[PDB]
């Protein structure tokens, strides 16, 4: 039974605003509803990983996956094995894979992050979950960001703490964050974005919201904005919404918008938002596909519509050789030309490289770089011919050409990481010069730039 080059993992979030589910959710798993929805004539074919993110869940672990298991059990005559499933507070996460997949699953973490202080710390926050899957890792964000119009900017501090402290993933990466961690991120929940527009014309959103005309509400999405002004889920990706705002609905309907200021809102507006969100971000040149992107219309217990998004994404085998695992292949080699960062830093350090991979025995460290003044103002660290030979573990290119180096640069006064970065070995010619290029992030943020120049040796 041949090994996947492709799986299928869904994505649901849903604010459930502290109500139980109706009897009936399948819409959900289908991804039937509006916007961009699934074809009816794959309704029985399960995906290989349901991953199912909910805020204001009422609900124990328990009563939620008996839920769960019961609705994919239904859709698909599959009975869905539990890989994890973690809760803070009424945020939560539940990872279910097809039972064929069992033993391909490992190495399965989860974690939370409470944001805020005092006040602003005890309902907020993320539950993440991550494994891997084969030769491949998949992380996975369920965050409930900080409510109202006027906190975009304590959302985006709220992102930028759940990717600073939430531990997935394999901790010898020690410098690289989450956003560096997986093959695969998806980072969904109620991000809790506003359509920024005057309340006074809440009527005039709702009409355009009738005649399905998104594009002057989304030209004032928050989420969009604040992400094409670099201030949140940089180097992220979100599919085009083609959906109604999935907030806020009077219960049992989903024919009225509940926007008015009430004193149960604390007295503020709620106009029609996409609250509701997924975003992903995968590692250079490895195939990911967003196959649906939606609302449902029929699931009205809730203040929000459940989102849906699946993805195809691509996935490798855990390769053996007569070598690696164990030792290296000295018909493998991966070498740097004419390499240097680029850092917005005003500091005066040495700097050095570390090369991190699956693909090697463990990480590499350079020898300092030469620090130069960019015409510009900026910090150049050049590397030249310095960088050294990485010995990956495996030299047959079907498995080398498919993998990817991580590269944190850091200060050797502190080994403190400046900037983190990814390049794929998924070259165009091996035994070839050719120019590579990653930008250089440190917290989420934009630091610097790495470029230069690989040559890739294999066995063939
Ligand atoms: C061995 N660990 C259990 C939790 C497990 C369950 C499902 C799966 F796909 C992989 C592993
Ligand atoms: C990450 N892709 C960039 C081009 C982008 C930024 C904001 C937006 F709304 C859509 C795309």
């Amino acid at each position: 039974q041949p090994e996947p080059d492709m799986i299928t993992i869904f994505i649901g979030t849903w604010n459930m605003g502290n109500a139980p589910p109706p009897k009936k959710i399948t819409s959900w798993f289908l991804s039937k509803g509006q916007g961009k929805t699934r074809d009816d004539s794959a309704d029985y074919i399960p995906h290989d990983i349901y991953v199912i993110g909910t805020q204001e869940d009422p609900l124990s672990e328990k009563e939620w996956l008996e839920i769960l298991k019961h609705s994919l059990q239904e859709i698909t005559s599959v009975t869905f094995k539990t890989v994890a499933i973690h809760t803070l507070w009424n945020i939560r996460i539940v990872v279910l894979a097809k039972p064929e997949h069992e033993n391909r699953i490992s190495h399965i973490c989860t974690d939370n992050v409470k944001t805020g202080i005092a006040n602003t710390l005890g309902n907020k926050g993320a539950v993440g979950v991550s494994f891997m899957f084969n030769g491949t890792s998949l992380g996975f964000v369920n965050s409930h960001l900080t409510s109202g119009s006027e906190k975009k900017l304590r959302r985006n501090q709220n992102y930028m703490n759940i990717l600073r402290f939430l531990a997935l993933g394999d901790k010898k990466l020690s410098p690289f964050n989450i956003t560096h961690r997986f093959t695969h991120l998806f980072w969904f929940g109620d991000l809790n974005y506003r359509v920024d527009l005057p309340t006074w014309e809440a009527e005039t959103i709702i009409q355009k919201i009738k005649q399905q005309q998104y594009a002057d509400l989304l030209s004032h999405d928050q989420l969009l904005t604040e992400r094409r002004e670099q201030k949140v889920f940089l180097h992220f990706e979100e599919e085009e919404i083609t959906f109604a705002p999935t907030y806020r609905f009077e219960r049992l309907t989903r024919d009225k918008y509940a926007y008015t200021k009430q004193k149960a809102t604390g007295m503020k507006y709620n106009l029609p938002s996409w609250c509701d969100r997924v975003l992903w971000k995968s590692y250079p040149l490895v195939h990911v596909v967003c196959q649906s992107y939606g609302s449902t219309s029929d699931i009205m217990t809730s203040d929000h519509s459940p989102v849906f998004a699946t993805f195809e994404a691509g996935v490798t085998s855990q390769f053996v050789s007569k070598n690696g695992p164990g030792t290296v292949d000295s018909q493998g080699q991966i070498e740097f030309l004419r390499c240097y960062a680029t850092l917005k830093t005003k500091s005066q350090t040495k700097f050095y490289l570390e090369f991190h991979s699956s693909c090697l025995e463990s990480f590499v460290k350079s020898q300092e770089g030469e620090n130069e003044e960019g015409s510009e103002g900026e910090l150049v660290v050049k590397f030249g011919e310095t960088l050294p030979k990485l010995k990956p573990i495996i030299s047959d290119p079907e498995y080398l050409l498919d993998q990817h180096i991580l590269i944190s640069i850091k200060s050797s006064d502190s080994d403190e990481s400046y900037g983190e970065g990814c390049i794929a070995l998924r070259l165009e010619a091996t035994e070839t010069q050719l120019p590579i290029y990653t930008p250089l992030t440190h917290h989420g943020e934009l630091t610097g730039h790495f470029q230069g120049e690989i040559k890739l040796q294999t066995s063939q």
